[PDB]
């Protein structure tokens, strides 16, 4: 049997694992997206369904501020005796804290801040004896030496006991990160990231007797990584290790499909799977002796797209973010029953506070995405669409706007320092269809006079300057519904009626 | 001592390296730009200074319809018995040839074609039993497997004797290329590049008693390489060794020098120097055991920028370059005699195929590049300017111009299938002075009106979108002096009174 990898597509990285019993649950980061942290059930480590989010609260989730370079980092999941720990980083605040559940279906506690507790990838591994312990990065506001530090910690007072401590400083990679401690055959294993999450990245794993070392190297370091290889699958780690109810070993972790030369990506680091052996003398080796493939084989595991919203419910489907914390008064799935009612503000997708957006992620390199919009601007500043966004200088849109007392679809581009209007046609009704077309090179936007059917191409797109390695930060492309007024509040309501998802 | 890599800053990559005697000639890749294949001269390996080009003639350099993706790619340079080899790829036309020199102050030969000799990376090694040796990479067009082949070739005929060898696949990383034969202690050394010129770039040497082998791989490959690491040199590789008349060992290879995040570079790949040390067991290992630094020692090396043209001469100064073979009837410097006089065509900086252009190559990151233009554009189509240029789809150019009977100063980008005129103003009289301030992250367009001294700032642009990255291709920013008609001839010719490059 096969599974091709990612096994989560999209923009989902930093996949943390938790296995209770025969499910299985996954978490991965999410940066300015709100609601932040997915979370992920399977029974067959392939297969993953969307359950819903951690962070769903302003208390749990303050993102004022928050860019794709910052918010929600990399999240770790553990269950001890009936409840699950969430433990994370808002880089934003520069503050790791942990939320608590003991229903997946319920929402998660107010958080637990872990005061003095610096650096990015906190992790939990509880021990035979009754120890809980913290390991994470060092911390650059302290000027510490790079590597990967620990303690012992107090769940109940979010304190740590005792003293903070290097215990490795890896390979001698760059950034020394995603730490996960555990306990196999009688020794430790110390699991880290090294090389940076970018085309450098690696995973190499060290071992002790003892959960604060001294940890010795793996001496086939790294355990996987496409370093050096022109592979489609690249910046493989950030791995967290499972055994499956089978008794065999696997590891998640996240990769890129990278297109174009020099590599460029657009979707995101993608959640990947790879199978476990350990060697005679107890070493982990991951995949096919530290390397992977979009086709794998299965072993054991049990194997096995369309998604359209009518906006007919009033609670918002989980494929959908906001930009930030959302204002929530902006959206309405109450005001015209069956549709989504949105009000722009000054903010536009220029800027990074909370402009008027919702939006999902694109999943696969071929889709087609479409909207019916109801929109009347009332005013020349005011602009309702359809959006491919990567960050705030990094986006396009197909939207209905007004130019002295004239009605336009216009295709508009952010690109770093360069804002354009592409093209721009008079329209003449006051509801339209959106739709683009993706594919690896170039988004195709389209619109049709819903009335007619006919459609009309208004222009294309490059996917290159959407990528993470031009627009910078930690994330994948949205395709989102968006109003805004331009400086102003847009006095226009605009309705979308519904939005779909299909992917090739 | 110290010295600071790169030793050669600015764009020029894939570096060969000759001894005579206690004289040291070094070659670089050129792609499109021709003159083609810049030769350097030093002393001390440290500082070197430019003699001219190795192919500057049409016979020798057909660049037809090349582009920073294609052209010249990585040259080698050998001395035998009085005589320079010059080995290399026209990958615009999938061939490799050898051109020859007796008196570096004069030209090559006539191209030497090397038929039935495909891949890329052509070097040659002179044995002690006259024997001479061509090595290179696979010929993807024969679905060759992927590493280092390997002939004894006649020079004078230009044929391979017996039969193209694999000799090694090299250590597993993607793209074995760049390799160079050499004979050092009793052992053949075959030393490559694997993980291509980018991020996974590293250096890794395999050793046989024979030329053909079998070749063993070094057990601490790769000798050399910043993969996985957050130094500001990356993508370190394509070495040639060289011994010192003292005896020491050197490298050169090239690395970049990206900024911003992820990485990206605009200065090209840049040639730099390092020590090499052979271990007890007969291996080399270069600089601080496979990596180096910006600052260096200079071991027992004897160690030691303002350019200003002002058109005097009738003979082109060496900075400078052209797309492609130049039209020569579209250049003057005898027309207006201290001025050179460009003639645009219907080509444009948008074009592949030689527009009307002259440029030098970016060798800092902060820079003050300045023009005095004499330019009345007789009709609207017409323009005349100075760009900063990465290729066809890359570049930013402040220029004269005509719009409804009225001149105006423009800020004009290209940006992938972006055109945009960012700013315009009117002007009024017939010459300018046109000058761009680099700094790492952004170039500032100023115009000078010559009569008042007053200075304006037109606009600016970001470094990162001419970036290698973002543009693709092989190759560095060029500052450059250009005229164009936008699809007719221009009717107006363009004086350039001087150019000035002023590095900080
Ligand atoms: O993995 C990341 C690294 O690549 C760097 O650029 O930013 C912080 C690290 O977590
Ligand atoms: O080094 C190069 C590699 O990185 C690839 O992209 O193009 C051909 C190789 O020479
Ligand atoms: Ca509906
Ligand atoms: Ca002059």
């Amino acid at each position: 049997m096969e599974y091709s990898n990612p096994v989560i597509k999209g923009f989902y990285p930093d996949p943390s694992i938790c296995r209770v019993g025969s499910d299985y649950y996954l978490v991965t980061s999410s940066f300015q997206y709100f609601p932040g942290v997915p979370i992920f059930h399977s029974t067959n480590l392939i297969n993953w369904n969307k359950i819903g989010y951690c962070l769903i609260r302003p208390s749990q989730l303050m993102l004022n501020n928050a860019t794709n370079r910052s918010g929600i980092f990399a999240p770790t999941l553990r269950y001890h005796e009936g409840i699950f720990y969430l433990i994370t980083t808002n880089v934003t605040l520069k503050k790791n804290f942990i939320v608590m559940s003991e229903d997946l279906q319920g929402e998660w506690s107010e958080p637990i801040w872990i005061d003095g507790w610096g650096g990015i990838d906190p992790s939990l591994f509880f021990d035979n004896d009754g120890k809980v312990y913290i390991t994470g990065t060092n911390d650059n506001a302290r000027g510490e030496e790079l590597g990967i530090y620990q303690a012992e910690i107090d769940l109940k007072k979010g304190s740590i006991i005792g003293e903070r401590k290097l215990i490795w400083k890896g390979t001698g990679g760059s950034y020394p990160e995603a730490p996960h401690l555990y306990k196999v055959n009688g020794w430790y294993y110390l699991l880290i990231a090294e090389g940076g999450t970018e085309y450098g990245h690696m995973v190499t794993v060290a071992r002790s007797k003892y959960p604060f070392g001294p940890f010795e190297s793996c001496p086939f370091n790294p355990i996987l990584t496409h370093r050096s290889t022109n592979h489609p699958l690249q910046a493989i780690g950030h791995a967290d290790i499972v055994q499956y109810h089978d008794g065999s070993w696997w590891a998640v972790f996240h990769g890129t499909r990278p297109i174009s030369y020099p590599p460029k990506h657009h979707l995101g680091r993608e959640t990947c799977l790879a199978p476990i052996k350990w060697t005679d003398d107890g070493w982990p080796i991951i995949g096919y002796n530290g390397r992977i493939d979009i086709k794998m084989d299965a072993g054991y595991l049990p194997v096995k797209e369309i998604i359209e919203d009518d906006f007919n419910s009033d609670i918002f489907s989980t494929d959908w973010n906001f930009i930030q914390n959302p204002r929530l008064e902006h959206y309405s799935l109450k005001g015209r029953p069956s549709w989504l009612k949105m009000r722009g503000t000054e903010k536009t997708l220029n800027d990074i506070n909370s402009p008027t957006f919702i939006g999902r992620r694109q999943e696969h390199f071929v889709c087609n995405v479409s909207t019916l919009l109801e929109f009347k601007p009332n005013q020349d500043n005011e602009e309702a669409g359809l959006t491919v966004y990567m960050n705030e200088k990094h986006h396009y849109e197909i939207a209905l706007t007004k130019k002295n007392g004239r009605i336009n679809v216009v295709l508009k581009k952010t690109v770093g320092d360069i804002q354009v209007v592409v093209n721009s046609l008079e329209y003449f009704s006051n509801t339209i269809i959106f739709s683009i077309q993706a594919n690896p090179e170039e988004y195709k936007f389209s619109f049709v006079d819903p009335n007619t059917g006919q459609t009309y191409l208004l222009g294309t797109g490059l996917t290159t300057l959407l990528s993470t390695e031009v627009a910078g930060g930690f994330t994948g492309v949205y395709f989102g519904l968006y109003a805004t007024g331009n400086g102003k509040v847009c006095t226009a309501p605009a309705f979308f009626d519904w939005f779909k998802y299909i992917p090739e």
